[PDB]
């Protein structure tokens, strides 16, 4: 998918995320977080596309999305024994994350 | 220096980062925000001080100055490198680990 | 590539990086290696292969490759900067992962 | 306690861990190993004598025991928890943390 939609994907599971009653609804919201980060990894974003695929912009970048992925999997982690305000407040620490790469990049 | 300090510490030189015009200066606050953090990982905050030292959420209260003093690293790592703005930018992105903490235990 | 395939580019970048006489092979060769463990990833090994997708096993199994593509990355910053030794040197380290990862699920 | 103190009660705990048959002994090393890198952080290392304390070398000595700490209290989640076997194999991916270490500044 697009990196657009990745992100819209991304923002609405942490919405359910934040809402969530339970494991379940939960683990499934990080899963399709997890599905959209690793789809997104390998865009080039607008504000980069002047950039060389491998320039230290575009590693940063994906760097980013390794933070990201890592900790989507931690929360993954609690939400699949059922540590379900644990994985939450997981959710809210990984927020700070998306902002760090908004500020460069977005 | 007790917990109230370590904040007052943190607080101050995310102003000291902010105004300072050179690497030297982002450096050394940046220094004393990962002494106050490294201090303060080890107190118990007032809300939690019903519960046990090896209790989740005290757990989760250490893990957080972790996850700060990461941060603090990662820009005095760019201030070591003469990146002075950058450091400047990564020390205004650690106000989200410090409100994350806040949300949950100030 | 299949997973046989990543791991024997994993396999023989790490020597490309052992005789390497400048920072230009060696982040070509890095890149490389970040790129086949991110294809890696999403396979699924031979001893994991009648286990569910969602098994700590499985979620061990891909946190392996995000540890690796970590040292990596860190690897590659080390490049960038020219430092040839240092990143040559990061790199003979990430064979402590390799074989980590080798012991479990091999 | 001084830095070769920290070290073996890092290498002593590490083989009670590998060797352990209980969760009590498991989370009880690990929670040993977690204090004597508290301990050691602030060391100064025999082949740094003659380095400035605030030298990258000194910081990135220092961030190799934030690291460490990162993965002792990740393997006391695991134990903390009951999953001893996971806790146990995460103890053996520290090791590539101690080899680091070893390996430049040892
Ligand atoms: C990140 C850089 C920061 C900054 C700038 C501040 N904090 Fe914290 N903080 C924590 C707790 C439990 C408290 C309550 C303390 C108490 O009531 O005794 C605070 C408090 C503060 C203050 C107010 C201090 C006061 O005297 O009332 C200030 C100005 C402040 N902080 C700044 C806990 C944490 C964390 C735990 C993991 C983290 C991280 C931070 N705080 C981060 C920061
Ligand atoms: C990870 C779990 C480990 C383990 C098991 C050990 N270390 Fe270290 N270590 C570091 C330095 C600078 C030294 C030399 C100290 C000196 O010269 O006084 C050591 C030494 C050791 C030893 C040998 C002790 C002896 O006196 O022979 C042992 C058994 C040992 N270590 C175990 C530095 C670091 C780190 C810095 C960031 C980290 C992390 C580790 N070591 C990790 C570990
Ligand atoms: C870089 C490493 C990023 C991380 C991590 C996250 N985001 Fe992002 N996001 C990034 C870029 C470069 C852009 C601009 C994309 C473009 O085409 O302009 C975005 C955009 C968004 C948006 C707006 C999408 C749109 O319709 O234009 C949203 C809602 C968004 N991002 C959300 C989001 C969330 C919730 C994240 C963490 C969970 C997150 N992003 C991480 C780069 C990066
Ligand atoms: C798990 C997270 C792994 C990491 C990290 C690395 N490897 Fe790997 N490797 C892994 C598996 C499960 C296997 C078995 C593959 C199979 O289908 O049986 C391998 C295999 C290899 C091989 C042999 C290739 C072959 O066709 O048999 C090599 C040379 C190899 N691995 C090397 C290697 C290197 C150099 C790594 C990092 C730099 C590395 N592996 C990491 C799982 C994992
Ligand atoms: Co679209
Ligand atoms: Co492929
Ligand atoms: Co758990």
């Amino acid at each position: 998918a697009d990196l657009e939609d990745n992100m819209e994907t991304l923002n609405d599971n942490l919405k359910v995320i934040e809402k969530a009653d339970n494991a379940a609804q939960v683990k499934d919201a990080l899963t399709k977080m997890a599905a959209a980060a690793a789809d997104a990894w390998s865009a080039t974003p607008p504000k980069l596309e002047d950039k060389s695929p491998d320039s230290p912009e575009m590693h940063d970048f994906r760097h980013g999305f390794w933070i990201l992925i890592g900790q989507i999997h931690a929360a993954l982690h609690l939400a699949n024994e059922g540590k379900v305000k644990e994985a939450q407040a997981a959710a809210e620490q990984l927020k700070c994350t998306c902002n760090a790469c908004h500020q460069k990049y977005r």
